[PDB]
């Protein structure tokens, strides 16, 4: 019984369909874009040609949602990371010094990770994708919403299609301000926080023997220090590759071109390792650009009327400068949240709100992590009313830099603050006293004076080939 629309087949959309599909009878998925029969990069989600981290608190709720998702990634080929034992990482601290594991992150092409959600949440027959097809109005009222026009692409007809409950999950190019404006909705506060940073991506072929157990390879700004904030990254994916990804804001941007890319990696930024590692590797492709990296939010939780009926989550609602790496996380704490009020109040008048609510409160960490690191950089725009960026900046950052520093040279503030930063445990969890004593004992071991790399890790950067 009772029927939902999703807008948007993407990394929301398959989750909140998977999860919508055991509450209601029917899902119905509307998508702009053709979808590929196979792992393949498509137009609607361009940012599928950028490195993409699954922090394990996103992971594990993909994998609540869809059982076997993660085995069947790594059965793919992706590469279950350990962090921070997997990491080599040049923070705005230093370098972390390698302790055993505390949390993971699965790497594999964004392309794959979406392959592997949607098949898995198609199995449902009850959910239903429909593809190049445009979306039009939201059908009813600002008190409820009851459905969606759309337009067959191809065709051209026009129909409604009926819901119970629309969830948008457009994403970050989402029209709902647009259709909320035709309902008679005000228009809900936007905040944001624009550093201006650029991403410059490349694919490389590992050497062979580092095409697996090879760890994710990271070189990070100093968001302390009053220059452009300039970042690479290097990560592996499945079938042997790496997708290497810098970064800089306003006034540090890498460049397009292929000769430019490595010298960047090795320069740009304020160690040279991945410039370096890419010097072993093949390239595969060329210079691949993104410019989405605004920190922007809508306050949709908070506008004075709300309609029945009506859900917005994903990078619709709240969308991340992607050097954090949380915007898949945040997703699916969404649909979790969205989830919980489903099973508190049913469909009675009352839970659309209280999920957008919810909802603001599930993306609220990520949201944090992102802007308090962004508003430092030269020349950064900002528009905002939250006094956790406007008053209170500065001795959050202190607290933020006293974890920081001592999170890479001590192994229990390393897992409270890897817990905190993969989305594994809220923000309150830092102001356990046992976290904030560990801090207070300060560094365990030496801080590293070189990349933290091991042996066995660098001796598979070379073949051997042209010795007898
Ligand atoms: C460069 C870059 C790097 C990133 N790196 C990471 C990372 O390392 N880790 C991480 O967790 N997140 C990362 N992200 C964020 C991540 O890509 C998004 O948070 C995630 O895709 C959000 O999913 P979504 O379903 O809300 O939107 P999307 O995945 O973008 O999906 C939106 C869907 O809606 C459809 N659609 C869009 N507009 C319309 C329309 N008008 N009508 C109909 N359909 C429409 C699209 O075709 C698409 O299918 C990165 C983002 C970028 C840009
Ligand atoms: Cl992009």
């Amino acid at each position: 019984t009772r029927s939902a629309v999703v807008l948007g087949g993407g990394m929301a959309g398959m989750l909140v369909s998977s999860m919508l599909a055991r509450h209601v009878g029917s899902v119905t998925v509307i998508d702009r874009d053709a979808f590929p029969a196979g792992p393949d990069l498509r137009k609607g989600v361009p940012q599928a040609r950028h490195a993409h981290i699954l922090w394990s608190g996103g992971a594990r709720i993909v994998e609540e949602l869809l059982p076997g998702t993660t085995d069947r990634l790594l059965g793919a080929g992706a590469h279950r990371i350990g962090i921070p034992d997997g990491q080599v990482s040049y923070t705005a601290y230093g370098w972390q010094h390698r302790f055993p594991e505390a949390q993971f992150m699965i790497a594999c092409s964004r392309a794959l990770l979406d392959w592997t959600v949607r098949e898995e949440t198609l199995r449902e027959e009850r959910i239903a994708l429909v593809e190049k097809t445009e979306v039009l109005a939201l059908l009813g009222d600002a008190g409820r919403v009851t459905g969606v026009r759309v337009r067959d692409q191809e065709s051209g007809e026009e129909r409604e299609v009926p819901a119970d409950l629309v969830v948008d999950t457009t994403g970050r190019g989402s029209p709902s301000k647009r259709l909320l404006a035709e309902l008679g909705l005000p228009a809900p506060e936007e905040e944001f926080v624009d550093s201006g940073m650029v991403y410059a991506t490349r694919l490389f072929r590992a050497p062979e023997a580092a095409a697996t157990n090879f760890p994710l390879v990271s070189v990070h700004a100093d968001h302390r220090a009053g220059r452009p904030g300039c970042n690479a990254v290097l990560m592996p994916i499945e079938d042997g590759r790496w997708i290497v990804t810098v970064s800089g804001t306003r006034g540090g941007e890498p460049p397009a071109d292929d000769e430019g890319f490595a010298r960047f990696a090795r320069d740009g930024v304020r160690h040279p390792l991945v410039g370096e590692l890419i010097a072993k590797a093949q390239p595969l492709t060329s210079v691949e650009r993104s410019r989405s990296t605004v920190n922007r939010r809508l306050h949709y939780d908070r506008l004075a009327t709300w309609p029945e009926g009506l859900v917005v989550l994903g990078d619709a609602v709240a969308a991340f400068n992607p050097v954090y790496g949380h915007g898949m996380s945040a997703a699916a704490h969404s649909v979790l949240a969205l989830r919980s009020q489903l099973g508190q109040r049913a469909f009675q008048p009352g839970l659309a709100r209280a999920a957008q609510r919810a909802i603001a409160v599930a993306v609220d960490d990520a949201w944090v992590l992102a802007t308090s690191h962004d508003i430092g950089y030269p020349g950064c725009r900002t528009q905002t009313r939250d006094p956790r960026l406007t008053r209170h900046a500065g001795e959050r950052q202190r607290v933020t830099d006293l974890v920081g520093l001592t999170a890479t040279r001590n192994q229990v503030v390393n897992r409270a603050a890897v817990a905190l930063n993969t989305l594994s445990a809220g923000m309150a969890s830092m102001q356990d006293p046992a976290v904030m004593a560990a801090v207070r004992r300060g560094p365990e071991v030496p801080a590293p004076t070189e990349p933290p790399l091991r042996p066995d890790e660098v001796a598979r950067l070379v073949s051997g080939a042209g010795v007898t």
